[PDB]
């Protein structure tokens, strides 16, 4: 069974990433309208990634742990996860009978709509790859969220001071998804394992995005501010 | 464990082992290690350490149990993702905490000054001694290191495969026997197992810093010889 303070810390990320998701609603009636289209397009899109971002930043302050660390560490985690958790969110976000990816409670897109937003297809095909592999596997909501936070605190990102605490402040939440795996599905000993490939998967995306942000450079096409401090 | 899962690490156990003999009978063959128009001789040796450690994974992967029932361009899609991943688990496997010393082939040892006189950049050689030492605490034995391999082989998200569907259900024998050696090996350290799979997720990146690597050798004009051009640029 799941000790009191395990349940206490998994209820805590599943609330905390519910609640992060009520400010999807806050932010819809304000975007750019979808159609100089081209750039409205792009636009756009930006703007989701934006709402993305305040809710990642708004998460991680929820995770216990989290607030433990130096500002430098937690600004040095965040730019590095954030990606990860996006392309995440987004696969969560997918519909495989229609192929389409639902921002923001309605708005669906579909590889075409991202393409029309000014993203490349060698970034593009990965995603909705990415977004098949991810349904396939069917976590729950406890599962996304335990895996976010073990994405979260992984001591090998670029500009760690305190890998060691990092390292000490994943240790309890990959003993609570192993322990959880095993209640929730004890005839499958190889979900727990499965789920961390994922985060091998994910590496690999980020590394595909940082050519797609490079890209945009010679396409005209510019970063806002908050993305660009993230990501440029 | 059971008999089919024992026999299998003892197949990978024993390829490894063969990889490594041969690694032993290379040291007369590879061109000296200049000391301090050099720098371009003590390149060349490292290249050689490479070129040999890209046909002993061809090899090592033709041992290994499923990955000859793949289809050939999968074998070589396979293969030319994961290769650089593999020689840095190798790496790693070599390294001397006590000397902060790379052992290659039977007793040629290689410090980071060394990595950096052999032509590489601080970018690329931190990141592997880090990932070496982070290794080393973990402990890996060989049973251990050659399950890990197997498993990085059959990685399902490489590009250009045809067939990722078989590619991963080839690798979770692999998966579920390590899962059990280490349950065996440490029933009380259940956090051991999904740290060594962390590993394969450093390994992407260290990966990409590669990329770079070879990237900064292409805007300086000096090249990789055809073996190693052919699978990295
Ligand atoms: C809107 S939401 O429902 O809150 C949500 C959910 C899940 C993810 C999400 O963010 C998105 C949506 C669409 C695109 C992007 C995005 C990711 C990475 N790069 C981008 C880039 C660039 F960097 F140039 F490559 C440009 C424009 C958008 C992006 C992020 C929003
Ligand atoms: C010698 S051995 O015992 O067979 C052995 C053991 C373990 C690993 C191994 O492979 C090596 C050894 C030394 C260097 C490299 C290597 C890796 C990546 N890039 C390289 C590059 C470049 F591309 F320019 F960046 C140039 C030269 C060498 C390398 C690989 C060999």
């Amino acid at each position: 069974q799941l000790t009191a303070a395990q349940e206490l810390m998994i209820q805590q990320l599943v609330a905390a990433q519910l609640q992060c998701n009520k400010r999807s609603f806050s932010d819809q009636p304000k975007v750019t309208p979808w159609p100089d289209a081209r750039q409205q397009r792009f636009a756009h899109f930006t703007e989701l990634a934006i709402i993305s971002v305040q809710e990642i930043v708004d998460f991680a302050k929820q995770v216990p742990g989290f607030l433990q660390l130096g500002r430098e560490d937690q600004i040095a985690l965040l730019k590095a996860s954030t990606i990860e958790i996006m392309l995440l969110e987004t696969a969560r976000r997918y519909n495989h009978e229609t192929e389409c990816i639902t921002f923001l409670k309605d708005f669906t897109y579909s590889k075409d709509d991202f393409h029309r937003a000014g993203l490349q297809v060698e970034f593009i095909n990965p995603i909705f790859e990415f977004s098949r592999a991810m349904r396939r596997l069917g976590l729950d909501d406890a599962e996304y969220a335990l895996l976010i936070a073990i994405n979260i605190f992984s001591a090998d990102r670029p500009n760690v001071q305190e890998p060691g605490r990092v390292e000490a402040l994943q240790q309890p939440y990959v003993e609570a998804l192993l322990s959880y795996t095993r209640i929730k599905r004890p005839q499958d000993q190889l979900r727990f394992p499965r789920m961390l490939m994922k985060l091998v998967s994910l590496r690999t995306l980020s590394s595909v995005h940082s050519e797609q942000v490079f890209a945009l450079r010679l396409q005209d096409k510019k970063l806002p501010p908050l993305l660009s401090e993230i990501w440029d």
